[PDB]
């Protein structure tokens, strides 16, 4: 049944939430006609893997970003971000951890061509695996699943062309995911949306652009009605 309408919604039905109603793929596309595109892909892999525990809402964090580094020049990702988190508004809070991964992440980043970026994005499983490698991380770790979705949507934007993520990459599991698969299942969210996805055709990184948004009344109106209404159902489904 939710794997009913998950499945009709599809991967475009995704896709289109991505590019019309998601704040943060709209934070990038803001961020990245002010940046270089090598740079820009590098700098969102870098937030993404500091993106918990925030000082604020997850959508005005990707804004601030975008804004600060609209116009930057960077050399340094860890000197910029140095000097970004102790001023931010809403990452202010582990800095000394959030620091070390970044000096961690960029030593990775800074090998790597336009080139290598783009051939990451047509292997992202391969991108998954690196990130797990360099960071230490478990391989469904809620920091590096979204680093990878993360990516996408840059990587989307940079090079004008949508790769729909791998079936195999785990839902980033955060509270509010937790929050509405409770009333749903008792089983690990990461566990049971791979299933979902499995059966609907819809990868779970993609599921979790669906579930999401239906979750603060968010816009829905650029949107087509069909795919509205679908979206509609699946609000009710969810409770
Ligand atoms: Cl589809
Ligand atoms: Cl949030
Ligand atoms: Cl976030
Ligand atoms: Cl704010
Ligand atoms: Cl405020
Ligand atoms: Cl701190
Ligand atoms: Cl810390
Ligand atoms: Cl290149
Ligand atoms: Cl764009």
């Amino acid at each position: 049944e939710l794997v009913e309408i998950i499945k009709g919604i599809g991967i475009e039905g995704a896709k289109e939430v991505e590019e019309k109603v998601d704040r943060q793929f709209y934070a990038l596309q803001y961020l990245f006609r002010h940046q270089d595109p090598e740079m820009f892909i590098k700098l969102v892999i870098a937030n993404s893997l500091v993106s918990y525990q925030l000082t604020g809402r997850g959508e005005d964090w990707w804004w601030e970003f975008a804004r600060y580094f609209s116009g930057r020049e960077v050399d340094s990702i860890w000197k910029a971000y140095g000097e970004f988190l102790p001023k931010s508004k809403n990452n202010r809070r582990l800095i000394e951890a959030k620091l070390n991964r970044i000096r961690k992440v960029e030593g990775f980043l800074s090998t790597l061509t336009l080139k290598d970026l783009e051939g990451y994005y047509k292997n992202m499983k391969m991108l998954w695996k690196a990130l797990i490698k360099i960071m230490g991380s478990r391989e469904d770790s809620k920091t590096i699943v979204f680093t990878v979705k993360m990516f996408g949507y840059a990587s989307r934007i940079a090079f004008s062309r949508f790769i729909p993520y791998p079936m195999e990459i785990p839902i980033p599991e955060d509270l509010r995911i937790k929050s509405v698969t409770s009333k749903l299942t008792q089983e690990k969210p990461t566990k049971f949306w791979m299933k979902i996805g499995q059966e609907s055709g819809v990868p779970p990184l993609h599921i979790d652009s669906l579930i999401w948004p239906l979750l603060g009344n968010a816009d829905l109106t650029p949107l087509d009605i069909e795919l509205r209404n679908k979206l509609m159902k699946l609000t009710e489904l969810l409770g």
